[PDB]
């Protein structure tokens, strides 16, 4: 049921995938707007 050590045979669904993606997107985006200074052009 719950989660554990980054497995590699626990086929998930669109909810789990979107959950991790959305979570990582909010965390990265949040830390990005407050942690990212890559200039160019």
């Amino acid at each position: 049921g719950p989660l554990g050590s980054m497995p590699l045979l626990e086929t998930l669904t669109d909810a789990e995938m979107e959950k991790k993606i959305r979570d990582q997107d909010r965390n990265t985006r949040r830390m990005r707007r407050l942690a990212n200074t890559a200039p160019a052009w």
